[PDB]
C-alpha cells in the first residue's frame, strides 16, 4: 500500500519472463493495480503498476532485485514512482477499419495522416484479415465533435487511395449489434434478378437500363419497377421457379450469413424484387424476416404488374423498422447492407448502414462502404476477425 | 509484391512516428500484410509486415531509408526477409480473469506459474478494472486437452492466494452470450426473504438455521422449503408487501443488469422464493423472465405451505431451458448467477455457471466463482470493462 510503483519492462520475447517478474515482485510489500503486457514480432512489452510500502519503495532492493532478474536473462527493465500515474486506460471512442487489396503504404500512411491532422489519437492496431482482402484496425481516441471530420477526411483518403475505410463508434452499446438486413440484388445475390426475368422475354436490354437507371436514383423506384415488370406481361409463371435456380449467392455470403448466426443475429432481407423468387432461399439461408414485392399472376400468366402495396425507397427504412421492433431491436443495434439508391433510406435508419460494391448515390451517404467483391468483408465491420471465422468453422 | 519484410520499431512513444514509417515506405513498392501497435506505458511497438519487390528489398535502400527516419527520431528499428512468417496471429483459445482486492504479486505469481506448467501461452494481459475490485484478463492459447487441468490448477490457486481466477472459451460462439439469470436471495438481493418472512412470526432463527443448511446442500430443497414456510402459517398477507419494501438490491445490481440491458441480453430471475416478493421488483427493474414459487393464502391469511408445482434444484434448470427456448438463444449462449446448493443444476446447464458469495457446494461445480460483494463483478466476467461502464453511463 502507501506508494505506487511502475515497472516495464522490454525486449526479445523469452518464456518465463511474466512469472519471474511477479515472483520478484512478491519478495516486496507489493499488490498490482495493472498489468499490461503484449507480444509483438517477439518483442515484449510489459507494464506493470503496482503499491508498495513506502519502505520498500525508498529502498534500493526492490529496484537491484528487479533489476538483476530483468537483465540477467537479456531484457530491458525500468522502475520509477507513479502516484500520478492513470491506473488503466480510457477506452478508445472509435475504430477505423482499413481494407485493401492490396492496402499501399501510401493509403495507410494517408489514413495515419488524416488521424493525426485531427488531434486523433491511435490506441491500438492490428490486423483482421489475410483473406480474401488485407484488413486492418486502428482503434482510435476521437477528440469531442471532430468524427464528423475524420469521417469526411477519410472517405476522401478512400477513393484517393483504392482502400475502404471505415470509421464506427467504439462504445460498449453500439459494438453489440443484434441484427442485419440484406438488399437482395448484386448484395446477397449477383446480379439482378428482374434482368433474369426479364431476359426470358428477350427484353433483358431494357430492363437493364431501367435497373442501372433506377439504382443510380436518378428515377423514382415505383415508376422504373412498373416499367420494368411490365415487360413480363405474358410470362409463364414457371419462369419463377426457372430463375429461382439459376441465382448465386454473392462470394462471401454463406460464409457472412453462418457467422452471423453465431453471434446470434437476427438476419432479414428487405427487397424491391419478389416474393416467390425470395423465399425459397430465405428459408434455405434460415433467415428471420423478408418483406418484397409480389408480382401479380392471371391463369398462371404474370400480368407485367405487382400486386401493392409497393416496397420503394421508404418501404424499405420501414420493412426494417417493422423487423427491428419484432424482434426487439433498437434501431441503434440494427444494421443494414445494400448497393443502390433504393436502399438509402433503410441504410440511413440503421444504426450501421453499409454501402456493397454501390452506386455514388448511396456510398455518398452510407455509414460505411465496401469496394471489394466479398461479402464476408461485412463481418470484419462487425468486428470479426477472419482467424475467428476459420476457428469456429474448423470447430463445425 | 515478390517478398516479404518484416519491419519493427521500438522504443519510447512519440507521436508522427506512424505516419512517419509508411510515408517511408511508400517510396519503395510497399504494400502491407499486417501491422500490429500498440504503446504501453509510453512504450511503442510497432511491428509492419510487408510485400515488396525483390528487386528493392535486395538493396541497401529500404533499409537506409528506414534506419535513417527511426534512428533520428530516437527510436530503434529492426529490418529482416520473412517469407516464412505467419501473416496474422491465431486466435487466443481461452481468457483468464483475475479479481482481487487485492491481487498480490504471489498471487498473479502463482497464476503465470500454472499456466506455463501446462504449456499454456500468455497471448496478451490488460487490466478491465480498478473498482469495484482490481481486474486482469489473459488472454491465453491452451494446448487442446488441457483446459480442464488449467481450471483446476487455477482453482486451486484461488482458494491459497485469496482471487477470483476463471477460465472462459474465448471463441466466436461463446463469447456472444445473450441471457443471463439470476437466484434472488444472496444474488440480486441482499439476504434471505424467507428469514424476513419469519422475523415477522418471530421464527427468524429456525428458519435461517435451516436456510443456511439447505443452500450449502445438506437437506432436500423442497422439504426444508415445507419446513420453513410453515413457520410462517398465521401471518397475514400484508406481511409481503412489508418484506417487499425492506428489500436490498446487492451492491452492483443495478450496474449490472443496466450494463446487460445495453447490451442486448434478456434478463430474468429464477428463484425458490415467492412470486408476490419478487414480481414487483422484476417489473421495477425491466426483467424478461420471473420463475418462483408461490404462497398459499385463505382468507388474506399466509398457509404456510406454497402452491405446487415447487421449483426445486432441477426445476431452476428447468425454468432456464424455459427462458432460453422462448427467447431463442441457445443454451451455450446463457448465463447463470447464484450462490447455493439449490442453483446448482441451474449453472450446470447454463452456457457459463457463476458461482456469487456461494457455499463450497456450489463453488465446486461452477464455472467461475465470484467473492466480492460486488455483483457488477459478473460484468467482467462478461467481456466488460470498467471504463467501458463508465463510458456508456456517463453518455447516459
Ligand atoms: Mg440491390
Ligand atoms: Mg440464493
Amino acid at each position: 500500500p502507501k506508494v505506487s510503483v511502475l515497472i516495464t519492462v522490454t525486449g526479445v520475447d523469452q518464456p518465463g519472463v511474466t512469472a519471474t517478474l511477479f515472483e520478484v515482485l512478491s519478495r516486496h510489500g507489493v499488490e498490482l493495480l495493472n498489468v499490461e503486457q503484449v507480444v509483438i514480432r517477439h518483442r515484449l512489452t510489459l507494464g506493470v503498476l503496482v503499491c508498495c510500502p513506502a519502505d520498500v519503495a525508498d529502498g534500493p532492493a526492490l529496484r537491484h532485485d528487479v533489476e538483476a532478474a530483468i537483465r540477467k536473462v537479456g531484457l530491458d527493465v525500468s522502475i520509477e514512482r507513479s502516484d500520478d500515474v492513470p491506473i488503466i486506460r480510457e477506452p478508445s471512442t472509435h475504430t477505423i477499419f482499413v481494407l485493401g487489396r492490396p492496402i499501399t503504404a501510401a493509403a495507410f500512411g494517408a489514413v495515419a495522416r488524416e488521424v493525426a491532422a485531427l488531434g486523433v489519437n491511435i490506441d491500438l492496431i492490428r490486423g483482421v484479415s489475410d483473406y480474401p482482402v488485407i484488413g486492418l484496425e486502428l482503434r482510435v481516441s476521437v477528440p469531442p465533435g471532430a468524427d464528423g471530420a475524420l469521417r469526411t477526411a477519410l472517405n476522401r483518403v478512400s477513393s484517393e487511395e483504392h482502400v475502404d475505410v471505415a470509421v464506427e463508434d467504439y462504445t460498449l452499446e453500439r459494438r453489440a449489434k443484434r441484427l442485419i438486413v440484406f438488399d437482395v440484388d448484386s448484395t446477397l445475390v449477383q446480379g439482378e434478378v428482374i434482368e433474369m426475368l426479364a431476359a426470358k422475354a428477350g427484353a433483358e436490354g431494357q430492363v437493364a437500363a431501367i435497373t442501372d437507371a433506377a439504382m443510380r436514383g436518378e428515377l423514382d423506384f415505383a415508376q422504373s419497377l412498373q416499367q420494368r415488370v411490365a415487360t413480363l406481361a405474358g410470362l409463364p409463371a414457371t419462369v419463377i421457379d426457372e430463375v429461382a435456380g439459376q441465382l448465386e449467392l454473392m462470394p462471401g455470403a454463406r460464409t457472412t450469413l453462418r457467422t452471423l448466426r453465431r453471434l446470434g443475429y437476427a438476419c432479414g432481407v428487405v427487397s424491391g424484387g419478389f416474393r416467390r423468387i425470395i423465399e425459397p432461399l430465405a428459408e434455405e439461408l434460415m433467415l428471420d424476416y423478408v418483406a418484397a414485392n409480389e408480382l401479380e399472376i392471371v391463369d398462371g400468366t404474370l400480368t407485367g404488374r405487382v400486386v401493392g402495396p409497393i416496397i420503394d425507397r421508404a418501404g424499405k427504412a420501414t420493412a426494417l423498422r417493422e423487423f427491428a421492433q419484432r424482434a426487439g431491436v433498437p434501431m441503434a443495434q440494427t444494421v443494414a447492407v445494400g448497393n443502390g439508391a433504393n436502399n438509402i433510406d433503410m441504410l440511413a435508419a440503421a444504426g450501421l448502414g453499409i454501402a456493397f460494391n454501390a452506386k455514388p448515390a448511396l456510398r455518398e451517404v452510407a455509414d460505411a462502404s465496401l469496394s471489394h467483391p466479398y461479402l464476408d468483408t461485412v463481418l470484419f465491420l462487425l468486428g470479426v476477425t477472419r482467424g475467428e471465422i476459420e476457428a469456429a468453422d474448423a470447430i463445425d
